[PDB]
């Protein structure tokens, strides 16, 4: 089923783009729950990779949003 992936946005507390981001992904494209945590400042989209692409779903974001750094991990303190 659905898995997640973290993407680290080029400004996260611009604040607007995110209402936008979640009315860009919940329409469609294998999204089976949005990126944010512009909270934290940052995105987690889960996804199936079949139909959109792991590259492709971070990519989108850089030409209609902001600079959209993928990261298929999450660690730190
Ligand atoms: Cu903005």
């Amino acid at each position: 089923n659905s898995s997640k992936c973290y993407i680290q946005v080029t400004g996260m507390t611009c604040a607007s783009c995110v209402a936008n981001i979640e009315r860009n992904l919940r329409r469609e494209e294998g999204i089976y729950s949005i990126l944010v945590a512009l909270m934290a400042g940052k995105a987690e989209v889960r996804y199936n990779p079949a139909v959109i692409q792991p590259p492709m779903i971070a990519e989108f974001i850089r030409e209609l949003g902001f600079g959209a750094t993928v990261i298929e991990n999450i660690e730190g303190r």
